[PDB]
């Protein structure tokens, strides 16, 4: 149909998967359901999704150790999954990306930030079209919320900050048609 | 007894794990079994060893992806491992290290080396004291990896040593002369 | 969604590890899959399942040391596992936990079972909401360790339930 | 010959493992070398040894599980090893045992001195006949240690002993100071 590549953000409970579950079906059944590819990170591939299983019953990594299993797992999940659904011109929906990285380990965990860009930018080469951040030790997750806030502020032409399951699904279908 | 940061290097099928192996008994007889921390990459903590099964069936991985999962592991390895044991003023002997990362990852597959030296550096604050690299005396890569390691050998006199493989005056088998060359270095 | 924990008992080979899984499914498809935690004991993390690979070779282990290792292993996994999942309002459901301890330790090889629970509620701090005991057919052993799950059932009917379609029947109880 | 449990104390890098090794040479020398059983902890058996190897693998315990492996190992090395070189009337050397875990698991993690007192007492019926704790010149963890290995002195007076111009070694003057103390 065309190649778009959608993003969820947000902070974990704030409904971001169950946001983009939502829109799956909803292009799903204007497009087709193999036209529509739902995806996430860290995971989205068998590797990936294992690793992932091994970092959740290791815990206690160093920070920049979990950054870069991140960058490493992105870059596996952009070049088997992200990039050649895009180049079959289908839609790719992705729960949590790059902006993730950005608020957790940059603002929560204090790794520069422009580091953080610079591996995202080594490992990708198609940014989102659209990302919808959905907006619900407390100091750490002050900062990641005002991660994602600046995030929003410095890439407008991209990120759309929805505030506060019915409705969100509805203004995010708003903001998507425009 | 004293930090001392020992890494061994060269292509596979060099016998790099036989004389880490080796220098490992011969040191510990010395100094004490407490002392001497013999690990390895990608491996040397529970999670890594278990990526590393994991990478060892995946097909056709990135090689990009490739290099970051291993500089993920070697700052875990790092940080859990090597400079802990030399803050307790330990030997320590890894079998495979950063050189195998810009041989494999930069000549082999053709990644940039100077990202490669901007990734270790950004995950390890102490480079190795020593560094043996064990030169046997598709192809084409294979040939790539081996220039690899000489350039390296050339870029980094001070830390390196190349080893040959083969006796040129005695009658020694191969292993114990390239052990008793390892062991002649640290005199 | 809201914090439960789950647990999952019973002898070795009652088909708790096949409930686990589908309760886990089932859950997983209402709440999502990040909001539902499998896991299990020994096990949990990398080090326990490591170290429980030691304890299976292990030949004639003291069974107080042994308690000692299931309890160092529990409490891990207890901290790195099954409390922050709570604590983030997920479901953890664990297939064997505190009980097969008692039943294993105490009833079969003998340890006082007041002990046993002693170290339970050092390393852990929040009780399963919910344990199906799944109920079957040297046996002087494996008939005290049946029984001491019977036993167990009867001092906490509060939480434990047990289940002799099983499937349907956790689906049923836990609503 | 005769029932006899020495231990070794003190913080890393003092000389305990050196300290125990000599004693176990000076008493094997004497008594023969079948009566005289150098150990350590957290180890002393294949099994706890493989248990530490996979600790250091692992980092990053909660401070209560690493206590709780330390006394999982220390009742299975006291079973196989201590205890029955005791009943066998043999000199038993342990680098490291319950002082440590006092100092370390209580004074440095701050875990309750008495709740780890019970813990080994769960696990071993007899405490050391002497303890050598020899004493060498983030840092507030490595003081409270320290301190902690000093309380310990003073609680346990009788079994306790703190070793610290002669013109010889450091090693060496540690090694005659644990000798002379022995013929008393």
């Amino acid at each position: 149909p065309g190649s778009m590549f959608i993003t969820f953000e947000g902070i974990d409970g704030s409904g971001k998967t169950t946001q983009s579950h939502l829109l799956a079906e909803y292009l799903s059944e204007i497009y087709g359901v193999n036209n529509v590819v739902l995806t996430r990170e860290p995971g989205g591939t068998l590797l990936n999704e294992s690793v992932r299983n091994l970092l959740f019953k290791a815990q206690g990594l160093d920070s920049l150790s979990e950054l870069l299993f991140f960058i490493a797992m992105r870059r596996e999940h952009f070049v088997k999954i992200i990039k050649p659904s895009l180049m079959q011109k289908k839609i790719v929906i992705c729960d949590r990306f790059i902006d993730s990285t950005i608020a957790y380990q940059g603002y929560g965990q204090g790794i520069d930030c422009s580091l953080i860009d610079q591996l995202n930018d080594l490992v990708i080469d198609v940014y989102p079209d659209i990302t919808f951040i959905i907006d619900v030790d407390m100091e750490f997750y002050y900062r990641v919320r005002d991660g994602f806030y600046d995030i929003a502020k410095k890439n407008p032409h991209r990120c759309h900050v929805i505030t506060d399951i019915n409705f969100v699904h509805l203004e995010v279908i708003k903001v998507l048609q425009m």
